């Protein structure tokens, strides 16, 4: 009922789809193999005789243009309805000794095709079906054009004796390719939709369908689990995903709804790794930098550090204690940061002797943004929010640590988390579909970007 991520396709998008599903189709509609058609006479050239249309072959399956209907809670019609072919073969003519032979060109006017698709989803997979339930073709005339103009008999007799059977078996080899097509390439195309997908050595993106693919009269909506997850945890994250509904827009090809739980997800499983830390040593504080990793210069502003720990070098470890949140409103994405940050003085033996433990937190915008079909953020920070929580060097007022952090937070760890997010993850895109002309609306408790599509 309420995916941590929707697909929606749009009328556009569907009118994509059919114009290519039509140029795949038209390149295996030319290759039927019509049949030879011969019969007898006793009608002139002289009363006799046997006749044949032979070795036809397709030359041209022009279908001018196609649709693809939405049907309310049943699924998708394909048609196409003015479609032509145009044959070209031998034919020849025998009345007793008298051969006669030459070249034909037939063609099938106004043929009309549909077929009625049916969507579904196969649960434990997480995989789309698409099953072909129906097909009709029918053909509203052919004409058969002769360069010699002294056989407009044989041509009479081509429709008299021929015309109709070579119509039905047309209509059956035509829908007979189309639901081998829908069987042997449509499936499996869309199967291609990423279910598992992997990001790195920590986490995934679970894509699988949690219902099957819903068509109503604007849309079709396809809802995906939406969980980032880690191949070694189990547990379903404790928070839900929200309702996320949308008007019906027909401007781009698809909506992709970004559910705030979908992004909370990711905060939750890299901090379940252990991978949102970092730990700082002096060698890494710029040469710019007044602030030194130290007790003796630490030892310039608070108590008893140079005292306690005498010419010392110092570490500061960075760590997240709790899953970073995000919340989406019509404004955008703001991330809350806490982190937790302990100072330790380097003893003789290398063991590390805790000075003290702050806590820091403030908000953040994330601006999201789509590059080669995933997705991308960067993370800005608004001032940042110092507490203590313990000290093994005496009381102090935490304002003393501000301009370290200051400078630390900025120049030191928020690059190596944009790093991370500018590298991105994957969007459930199908094989060889790149999305382009993306515009991003911010909802309530989800992101929306509208796309249009373009497939190869
Ligand atoms: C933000 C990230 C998410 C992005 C999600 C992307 C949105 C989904 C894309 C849908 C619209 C975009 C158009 C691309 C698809 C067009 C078809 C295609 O690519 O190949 C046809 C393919 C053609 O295959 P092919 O010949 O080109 O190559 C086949 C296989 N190889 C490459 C190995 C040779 O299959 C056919 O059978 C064509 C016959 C046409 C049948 C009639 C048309 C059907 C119309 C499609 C119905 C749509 C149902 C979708 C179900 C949704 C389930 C989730
Ligand atoms: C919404 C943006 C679009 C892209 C999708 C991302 C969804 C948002 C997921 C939220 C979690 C963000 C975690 C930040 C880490 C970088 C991104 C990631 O998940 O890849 C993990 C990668 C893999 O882990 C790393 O190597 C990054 C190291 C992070 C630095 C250590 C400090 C962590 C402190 C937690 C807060 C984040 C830093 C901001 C501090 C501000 C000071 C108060």
């Amino acid at each position: 009922v309420n995916p941590g991520v929707v697909v929606r396709i749009s009328q556009k998008g569907l009118d994509y789809a059919s114009q290519q599903g039509t140029a795949a189709l038209q390149k295996e509609l030319k290759r039927i193999k019509i049949p030879d058609y011969s019969d007898s006479f006793k009608i002139k050239h002289l009363g006799k005789g046997h006749y044949s249309f032979y070795s036809m072959d397709i030359r041209e399956f022009q279908l001018p243009s196609s649709q693809i209907s939405m049907v309310p809670n049943v699924g998708l019609k394909f048609s196409i309805s003015n479609a032509n072919i145009k044959i070209s073969g031998k034919w020849k003519a025998q009345k007793r000794f008298l051969k006669m032979s030459g070249n034909f060109d037939l063609s099938i006017e106004g043929m009309s095709i549909s077929a009625d698709l049916k969507l579904g989803s196969n649960p434990t997979s997480g995989k789309p079906t698409i099953t072909c339930s129906s097909c009709s073709s029918h053909i509203n005339s052919v004409h058969v054009h002769i360069s010699k103009s002294k056989v407009g008999w044989l041509i009479q007799l081509f429709h008299k004796k021929i015309e109709s059977a070579l119509r039905n078996k047309m209509n059956s080899q035509v829908c007979e390719k189309v639901t081998n097509s829908v069987s042997s390439e449509l499936q499996p195309y869309f199967q291609t939709l990423p279910v598992m997908t992997k990001i790195d050595s920590v986490a995934g993106i679970n894509y699988g369908l949690v219902a099957p693919p819903a068509t109503t009269a604007e849309t079709l909506d396809v809802q995906m689990k939406g969980e980032f997850y880690s191949e070694n945890h189990h547990n379903p994250p404790p928070f839900a995903p929200p309702v996320m509904e949308f008007p019906a827009a027909h401007d781009r090809m698809v909506y992709l709804g970004l559910s705030d739980y979908f992004f909370n997800t990711a905060g939750l499983v890299y901090q379940e790794a252990g991978v949102l830390k970092m730990t700082l040593r002096d060698d890494m504080i710029p040469k710019e930098s007044k602030f030194r990793l130290t007790t003796k210069f630490f030892g310039t502003f608070l108590p008893e550090v140079a005292k306690k720990f005498p010419n010392m070098k110092i570490q500061i470890h960075v760590s997240a204690s709790t899953p970073p949140h995000l919340s989406v409103q019509p404004t955008g994405l703001t991330f809350y940061p806490a982190v937790d940050v302990q100072a330790f003085a380097v003893l003789p033996n290398s063991a590390l002797a805790s000075l003290f433990l702050i806590g820091m937190h403030t908000t953040g915008s994330m601006e999201v943004s789509a590059e080669s079909n995933r997705l991308v953020g960067e993370l800005k920070l608004d001032r940042l929010l110092l507490e203590l929580k313990h000290s093994n060097i005496g009381p102090f007022p935490v304002e003393l640590l501000q301009d370290i952090m200051n400078y630390i937070v900025p120049i030191l760890v928020l690059p190596r988390v944009n790093e991370k997010l500018q590298k991105g993850f994957p969007l459930p895109t199908p094989a060889r579909v790149q999305l382009y002309n993306v515009v991003l609306q911010p909802h309530q408790n989800f992101l929306l970007f509208g796309a249009d599509v373009v497939y190869k």
